[PDB]
């Protein structure tokens, strides 16, 4: 039962300007997802400072990334707190209608994409790499939800067939063909150590 939503405009004017636009210096793509795996790492954990059974679904607190030459994806992988139903649908979007206005009120005025971050749409730079973006995730308090789009103004979300995964998000990042260096470990390594070398939990690089 696959459900199918059309993005607010705003946001499908964004992953426009993402796709489309020259913009050599894709890799902050990355920064800004292991940035929101934090985020919702740092959200569970405090939480559960105050309900300590918000950890029966996993109590290890961690990224992954975990690339594939041969289905030619790059995944990040956190046990954060996760997106309900209400987050994929409505939620993210009225955030995010604010956060791309900002974010494109100061493209001119000459601020770059780099800072996409700051306006609370770093998720979005994944369509600076990926033709595809898959996103698997869980919340204690809603069941397990895949959400997907290749963008063209619409995403489609329905409940996950796949493996349970206690609690967390699964970005999936199918990559366009002109992108597969960010399937490389030396590569991936590079981003990592350069970005990212000081966020607060163990990020592991699986290998193949
Ligand atoms: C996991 O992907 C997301 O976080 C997401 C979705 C599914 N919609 N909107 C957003 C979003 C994130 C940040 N700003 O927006
Ligand atoms: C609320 S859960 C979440 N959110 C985002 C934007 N990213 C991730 N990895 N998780
Ligand atoms: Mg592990």
């Amino acid at each position: 039962h696959v459900e199918t939503f059309a993005f607010q405009a705003e946001i499908a004017q964004l992953m426009s300007l993402i796709i489309n636009t020259f913009y050599s210096n894709k890799e902050i793509f990355l920064r800004e997802l292991i940035s929101n795996s934090s985020d919702a790492l740092d959200k569970i954990r405090y939480e559960s400072l105050t309900d300590p059974s918000k950890l029966d679904s996993g109590k290890e607190l961690h990224i992954n990334l975990i690339p594939n030459k041969q289905d030619r994806t790059l995944t990040i992988v956190d046990t954060g707190i996760g997106m309900t139903k209400a987050d994929l649908i409505n939620n993210l979007g009225t955030i995010a209608k604010s956060g791309t206005k900002a974010f494109m009120e100061a493209l001119q005025a000459g601020a770059d994409i780099s800072m996409i971050g700051q306006f609370g749409v770093g998720f979005y730079s994944a369509y600076l790499v990926a033709e595809k973006v898959t996103v698997i995730t869980k919340h204690n308090d809603d069941e397990q939800y895949a959400w997907e789009s290749s963008a063209g103004g619409s995403f489609t979300v329905r409940t996950d067939t796949g493996e349970p995964m206690g609690r967390g998000t699964k970005v999936i990042l199918h990559l366009k063909e002109d992108q597969t260096e960010y399937l490389e470990e030396r590569r991936i390594k590079e981003i990592v150590k350069k970005h990212s070398q000081f966020i607060g939990y163990p990020i592991t690089l699986f290998v193949e």
